[PDB]
């Protein structure tokens, strides 16, 4: 079975990517704070990988330069036109005191083809250049959003997009390997290595845990993939291999749905997304593949090898299931086209 593909060097390495709409695509990174000339920016693509040139596969619509000697993103979200971007300012600049807006919100005009900034918050306070905001994500409804810094024992804060305020401010174990909100936003789950951990960003209260996970699991990533299930990927820490697992939460209570080893040619994975339909999952893994999962059955049905040359930092699927999009920190953007309703 053939599918339609496309590759693209945008000119710096990219640690970010998330979908505006069906066919437009939001990429971010930068060549960080050093002298070097390669700048640090948010570029908005539309993307058509049916087109005859690359130019015309990958069309800038706009693009938002970034201070040059501010190090480059490390995450992005963006939901109900707000754009979240986490980005440290000069190194020096955090070390001396003089204030990390690590936290920035932007805007897309579409009318337009503009890209805007909105406004930034240091949330962290942190004088340590070496922590960055490993994890930004915001909610369906674009009401509430959550971000994590790199720094262990890990901290989680849950926002309000709007105007960059903290609701709250979640003290937890150690380190956060990954988030998600539920579709209606009311409930963030998160992992460690070890556990799973859910909590309302309504009351910041604890809904319910699981840390009882086979001792050989390491996981990895969630989804939610339903109003009240999640879907955990988990690497084998002694063999080689991924497992998916489909978890149902209840006030005080999880369950097990279903659990399968999905592939034994992964040691790890480095980013994952699930379709709005919750049907299909993507993986991008540690020797540079894309993984096409089918949810209903828990089966992967195409590996892409060599996506690009290293270091794939995230991969994102369009709102329709188009289109799956990866980005990675060797400058490239790779575009599959999928089948209608492929998932089934
Ligand atoms: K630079
Ligand atoms: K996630």
């Amino acid at each position: 079975m053939k599918f339609v593909t496309a590759s693209y060097n945008v000119g710096y390495p990219a640690y970010g990517a998330k979908f505006l709409n069906n066919d437009t695509l939001l990429v971010a990174g930068g060549g960080g704070e050093g002298n070097n000339g390669i700048p640090n920016k948010l570029t908005v693509l539309r993307v058509d990988p049916t087109k005859d040139t690359e130019k015309e596969q990958f069309h800038i619509l706009s693009e938002f330069a970034l201070e040059d000697n501010d190090d480059s993103p490390t995450a992005i979200d963006a939901s109900k036109g707000i754009i979240l971007v986490g980005c440290n300012e000069n190194s020096t600049k955090i070390t001396q005191g003089k204030g990390n807006k690590h936290l920035r919100k932007f805007k897309y005009d579409k009318v337009n083809d503009q890209l805007e900034f909105l406004t930034s918050v240091d949330f962290d306070a942190s004088t340590n250049a070496d922590d960055y905001t490993k994890l930004v994500y915001i909610s369906r409804e674009g009401t509430v959003a959550a971000i994590a810094s790199s720094k262990v024992p890990a901290i989680m804060r849950i926002i309000d997009p709007s105007d960059l305020t903290e609701k709250f401010e979640i003290e937890t174990r150690g380190e956060v390997k990954d988030l998600h909100f539920s579709t209606d936003g009311k409930v963030v789950a998160y992992i460690t290595g070890s556990s799973l951990e859910v909590i309302s960003t309504v009351t910041g209260s604890c809904i319910a845990r699981k840390t009882d996970f086979d001792k050989n699991w390491s996981l990895s990533k969630i989804n939610f993939i339903a109003d009240d299930t999640v879907l955990i990927a988990a690497s084998l820490k002694k063999g080689k291999g991924i497992v998916l697992t489909k978890i149902s939460i209840k006030s005080g209570n999880t369950s097990v749905l279903r659990s399968k080893q999905v592939t034994n040619r992964f040691k790890g994975i480095t980013s994952m997304d699930v379709d709005m339909k919750g049907e299909l999952a993507v993986l991008a893994s540690n020797d540079n593949s894309i993984a096409l999962v089918k949810l209903k059955d828990l089966s992967m049905s195409k590996i892409f090898k060599q996506a690009h040359s290293f270091a794939i930092t995230e991969v994102t699927i369009s709102p329709d299931s188009t289109y799956v999009a990866s980005v990675s920190a060797a400058n490239t953007i790779h575009i599959i086209k999928l089948p209608l309703n492929y998932a089934n």
